[PDB]
């Protein structure tokens, strides 16, 4: 029950030419970027508390350690995305994304709108570097502002760096982001009718994409409780280790599994958005 | 920033004079009991499906590998209920109930309302073994049995063994009932109105029952939205291991943490109980 | 398909001896207090804005006019809750409350929950003239407030006289409580779990009731939604003219509606509460 | 240093020809109507609380144990202003305000400005029964609405009971009322570039007049700062019995102290205010 | 987001028919008087301290250039305000303002308050020109004097040149006027509570108004800061050019900016002012 | 909701090794030394004027028979701050304050900044005993003084008898000290920044620190009035008798309420004093 | 009235001796870091609201139009904070914080306090590249956070990029530091009190600074307006070019203009901060 590369490529190609296809993209989308870890980052700035590197790490989760600095230490929870904005966005990790084959086969498609969960500019800044167009809509004032309808809409789905506050990283923040209420949330609540997702960069063992996962499900089987059951588009979630169990349970929350070669993971990444083309 | 055995004794003991507390039992209170794992169950009724037991178990949580029996081997999750039945309920289990100091100190106490997650009989058994009257809820069917006012209203926050389709141990049940929409949790959104909570047999890396920390606290800040914010009562949870970061955090959450001995941990819930009298 | 009195004096006397049932009280409860109507009230107050009374009563209904009031001239929305506090709980009203024939009936019977949608106190007032205590409840603080368990608690669904930011009465504070998150529509979700209503002093064309109405219905087919389907305890609508179409929509909401003696309004409601006896 | 009635006569006469004269009525003004104390409301709104009402009153001043209901027990605050409302403004202490002398007297005269200090509604409600018109000043809704120049502006200097969120009677609210910020207060500082100030129904050991007096005075020597220091017009203290060494302290806040008759309370207030006449 | 002449004419009317409109006069209402500017005055008076008129008006602004005579030459300020004196009143500067459409059209309209910031005495002298009365009010001894209610008052804000004590001209004395303890400015706290403002007169580039403009807006919400908050009267500023920024800002201040007509200035300045009419 | 020895000691130890804690010592800090009332010396010098003492008591309080010497005796003031000194800070004073326990306790820790509203010399006087150096500051050429940074600067926050026109004893001294303008009080505005506070030696009806602890506490509310609110040092209170309602209120002036013995008033604070060392 | 390189040191040097000097440090001090304008900044993001950026800097100040993305586009505000901090703080100009001999003349001399008012962090990364622990001050929680007294206290007067809540940019922020009310006001209130202030980095025309001059004046004035006037210390402005009237101005302001040879500026500086040790 999981498809390959070859076996994938009509299926893809059969949802862009229509329109119909929108990525989202993850924290391995950004993996060749060479970017800090944040709980790097963030176990370095507990130093100025007392307590060690890898002593502050055991106590929680990354967003569990960030939930502790909103609340005991609010100075230094803004102090960590002040200097994630100077690393994430530095011109080193814009060097690495001019030559990335993962970023320029990304921008050599025409995409309507593409999803992302990470903070960084890249998404974007690939379009730029293809000499496209892109509108990031992370706020509520970026989706008020006029564009055209050539330009293809980056929707951040956990904020931006340059707004500082949409973003979604303290785990208070994640448990709100459950209810489906941002203006990403609600966009998303209208794009999921029509469109079929392309997931790349995730694992897993995240817990709040399998929400996401499931909740996707839900919102299309409630939107035709009264109405016939219709077939919907199927989505996708391209991995270079699928596991053996895993791939069954996202085959019932609509999202078929993708084997890419996991002997090189950008490549194996390329080549499938390179055979959309 | 957490209480001690003796400075946590009379801020329970004021909560229960005045009938406002309620405890909210996990699945270390059933510690003592000797019960099988239910990871352990379900990896050997996989032995059927081709799986090694420790291969099995590599492929994700405990609700995600529930997940795979619902939708691969249907007749195989009906065999883990029926199977925790026989084991869970057991003869040898009421037997240790008998002599369980924390089952014995529970029913000591004149509740109103007692909560618990786990599936077995034994929080109802302990009042029965002190010779008082418990009302078991799960369904809707149970809310509309008639009781009488003296009898200590048990909710079963995730089912009854003896009501199998009111089990919550599929991940897409979890999933679900963080809408808080069953009978179990329209019952809690009136109790967290009124009532102080104390929280017994949890881990800090649960991620279920931090959702439901977290949910409480928003319904408690959204029921005071228009009218000026008065205080609310304090909830408790009972540790022996509390950590130095997540005390922190649950004191934003309303709840206080008790810090109990660790060397014996059956005894020092016991010795908490005993002290509320 | 509609009740009389003596077809529904056992069906109410059923739910009584097993504390299943709860009036559900509204503004024609209040009807021989002669109390004023309040839209005379918001006429008058339109004077010093320059409109006569019968011409500001024409641009809408008067939920729609304490809008107004709200928006534009807040100091007299603040003077209207004023003079409905020294009009609605004056002591012309106590002492027709001590010889109403509906309220003595009331309060010959030991509730325990007592639902009312009206602002004034002679529901309470009712229950302490029998030598009775009755606790309010309308605001957060006084659901954390302690009371005994013999005490009928009257849950005021719509606010109090004495806490003025609880009133519901602008139009917009309507449409809010339908999401039913106030603290008195968390206690309505757990009370249709166990409880029949009794529905006294409505028409059927108030279309804020007829919602809740629905609601109710939704709420108890959703806690059912897993299990199989059981049948719930019926409700009950006290109504003087029944109509011909009505009671046959209100039957499938789990309403059956109760015709009394149209000759004599306050006597007919007073024979139904004394048969409940 | 002690002015009598028939001295003090032509002092006030000659303020009030050419209109400078502002009346600034204290609590001592509503003594003929019969009203409770509020410090007996409050002693017996503390019966729930657990406190005998002799024993609550023992612990602070009436501000400072209705500091202690806005923060533990909020609804018990909003139920002392209601019925403050029903009782104040009753209509027996209406009857009481037609007869009286005092406000009889007061209203005799073509005032333009009135200040009080008392929730009540008897200082304009004496001027209705006069035939004249009066104009409620309390909140910032009431200077923005329109009105005539022939009519008193009666400036509710510690709010209206019909606006309840502009009372003045938490001890908190006292003190942040110190730095004269409210729109009473704006208007006040506006009135005594101009005016004089007639002060009836104070005691001299009331501490928060007494910081008016002073910041009066102050306000009036920082207004002539640069230029050559012009001779102000005296303001006026109404007094039953003046003391010996209070009188001479008051000078120097420019106020004149006026002694009136102690024989009858009443009846000497309205000789002085007949003598404006 | 600006006004033209025939938008703003019904609601200018609109707060004039209610005397809720107050004008603020600039140094801009003062130029069809061909007055000297000030600074060719205080350069003049700067040859003998050995500079040049150019030269002199390098070294800074014009208050901080009136700043060094306060400090090093006396003498050579009181002269300033002496030949401002001869120049801003003298007789051939009140046969322009008997012809001047400006000071008609102000004078034909029955004010209640004038405001202005310019020295010389024409705004009073057109209405005397009209058969009108007018008070001034620059210092303390003029709110002390009496008048009639008919009179307009018209309060200098900035001092007057027969009160050369009150002159508002050195750097220092413009930097301790943003305290508002002026007896201009104690008045301008108590009216800003109740009306609405018509700025004629100012440049956006001045920044003296513009704190005025902040420093009114921080005090309409200052005074609604614990009532809930209500719509307040919109200000006005009327200009020749308003440029496509500032007017924006100035719409966050409570004041809607006129465009006039820029060919004529001062006919189109009358034409506003008898549009009100 | 009160805090007593051994409970408050690891509190106030935490503030005091980061060197974040000082102590705000009042009149009840000088009970020991044995020293003249001073509303009995002012009684002593009334006899000149006609009075007898007991009689010249009862027209009002110490700060407002004070006032009474400041306007009409100015000669009887100044010896009355001379007699003071003779008696405040005799040597049976010191010798009493060599053997004082509160005293040496005070002495024996490494303060910084210590603060005192009496104005003897025994708070230097005790750290100069201990071999200590100490800087007295009071006025403004007191801060303008060079020091040393080992030095603990001790701030005489309503003068010193040393410099006879600081102290603050008048009436209305200290109604101007309200505004917070002198040299203690713009160290005050600072220090509470960052630092926690000890109050010793006062009454809950002292009516003067009681706005003190009101207004520090709107000024640390003030200084994070843009940012998100973070959690402030807890100040504290030492109190032999506590009461019931005035611990609440101060708990909300984030003031924490220390019950001390009240056997022996001297000792318990001494034994408060060395659990911080 | 200027003072030169070598008539400036011994003064310099005599209140550095006994730690009463203060640096005051402008946006001329980071002038060799090569910074860009924020100015050329904000125009580059009009473009995307269709300005030129040539006609975009016309319609006002840098701050007016820093309000006007406050108000009309609020994501654009952001967007200029963002990377104003990818840009002041780059790793260029640190390179030449490093060999710059400004700040290597600052950071040789041991400071107890360094103001200053720009964004970047090279104030005290000039500390640090020295081998010196520096604090930074901007919010209320860096002055609640423990630190040692060796530690140079640098106080960011206007906010720190990591902290983007405190930035002082917009026109309105600018005008409420007026009132001085911030965490960094609060602490210059009191180090008026005791120290000397070392300006560097000012034009006369700034008309911000200008304000902090009078206002700290005028606090030195207040702060001994009972006692005996002493002479203060005196505060010092180094300066390149002078001119002629601004020097005698600022002596009045209690401040001394050092002249600095014009003809390399950044030597200049680095010759006065070397007298100094």
């Amino acid at each position: 029950t999981t498809l390959t590369l070859s076996e994938a490529a009509p299926l893809l190609k059969k949802e862009f030419r229509e329109g119909r296809l929108i990525p989202f993209l993850g924290a391995g989308f950004s993996k060749p970027l060479k970017l800090p870890d944040g709980s790097q980052l963030i176990a370095s700035l507990a130093k100025t508390l007392g307590f060690e590197p890898e002593l502050f790490d055991m106590h929680g989760r990354f967003e569990q350690l960030a939930e502790f600095f909103a609340i005991s230490a609010p100075n230094r929870l803004q102090r960590l995305v002040y200097e994630m904005s100077l690393s994430f966005d530095s011109a080193e990790a814009e060097a690495l994304r001019e030559k990335s084959p993962m970023h320029r086969a990304l921008a050599a498609l025409d995409w309507r709108t593409i999803y992302t969960t990470n903070y960084d500019k890249h998404v974007e800044g690939a379009l730029r570097d293809a000499g496209k167009q892109a509108a990031v809509l992370a706020s509520f004032a970026d989706f008020q502002g006029p564009r055209a309808r050539d330009v293809c809409e980056v929707i951040k789905f956990h904020g931006t760096l340059d707004q500082p506050d949409t973003i979604v990283l303290t785990e208070s923040s994640y448990f709100q982001r459950m209810a489906l209420d941002a203006p990403p949330d609600q966009r998303l609540r209208a794009d999921l009718l029509a469109n079929s997702f392309l997931f790349i960069g995730y694992s897993f063992s995240d817990t709040n994409i399998r929400y996401i996962w499931y909740r996707m499900n839900q919102l299309r089987e409630q939107s035709q409780l009264g109405v016939k059951h219709s077939q919907a588009r199927r989505c996708f979630f391209a991995t270079h280790g699928a596991g053996l169990v895993q791939p069954d349970i996202l085959q019932q929350w609509n999202i078929d599994v993708i084997q890419l070669d996991p002997t090189d993971k950008s490549a194996s990444v390329a080549r499938l958005l390179e055979s959309i083309a």
